[PDB]
Order: C-alpha cells, then sequence, then structure tokens
DNA sequence: AATAAGCGGAAGTGGG
DNA sequence: TCCCACTTCCGCTTA
C-alpha cells in the first residue's frame, strides 16, 4: 500500500484537493493544510488505506510526526505546515 | 470557557 | 520472531 508521504505528494501533484492542501514553497518542499478543509483529506487517506476506523486529521498528523526522525517529512514552525525532504521530492519527480 | 493545535508515549494492527 | 508503517487511544500542554 501507498505510504502517507507519497499520498500527500501525489495530491499536491494532481491538485485534486487544492482547497485542503497546497504548496507554500514548492522548490523547498514546504506545504500546508487548510484549517477548515483538512478533515476531508484525512477521510480520503483512511479510505485509501481501508482502515477499520474513520481517519481524522489528528491521527494523520500523528503518523506524520513519526517521519521527523527519519526525515521524509518535517514539521515547520507554522500551523499545519510541513516540509518534504529533498530525497522524497527528487524521487517522486 | 470555547476552540484549535501541538506533543508524544504506549499499545494495537498490517504485511511481511 | 520481530520489524514495517502506521493506527488508535490517551493524557498533557500551548495559543
Ligand atoms: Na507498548
Ligand atoms: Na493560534
Amino acid at each position: 500500500k501507498i505510504r502517507l508521504y507519497q499520498f500527500l505528494l501525489d495530491l499536491l501533484r494532481s491538485g485534486d484537493m487544492k482547497d485542503s492542501i497546497w504548496w507554500v514553497d514548492k522548490d523547498k518542499g514546504t506545504f500546508q493544510f487548510s484549517s477548515k478543509h483538512k478533515e476531508a483529506l484525512a477521510h480520503r487517506w483512511g479510505i485509501q488505506k481501508g482502515n477499520r476506523k474513520k481517519m481524522t486529521y489528528q491521527k494523520m498528523a500523528r503518523a506524520l510526526r513519526n517521519y521527523g526522525k527519519t526525515g521524509e517529512v518535517k514539521k515547520v514552525k507554522k500551523k499545519l505546515t510541513y516540509q518534504f525532504s529533498g530525497e522524497v521530492l527528487g524521487r517522486g519527480g
């Protein structure tokens, strides 16, 4: 199954949920979620995964937190804002 | 308070 | 066996 960071990168590429997530500085890999519309995107992640429970933004962000140590996604010091690693961005493209 | 978000340990589930 | 890659639940903290 697809990994969370790849699900997010693919959404940013397609623009299919542009009201829920957007690039801040695409060259640096920084992106941000919508305060009001992030839950719809979290719901989509859970359905893509076939998880037992309904996915929430909180649970999705809890999963994102685990990428901080390995480096795929880091939290930026701004609400709802994250940054993909250069490895993630280059391999995706 | 109400609302929202952040922090993150610990235990549970998936598919190797 | 035992790690992967999260998921789920909980309690605390900050704005
Ligand atoms: Na445990
Ligand atoms: Na605030």
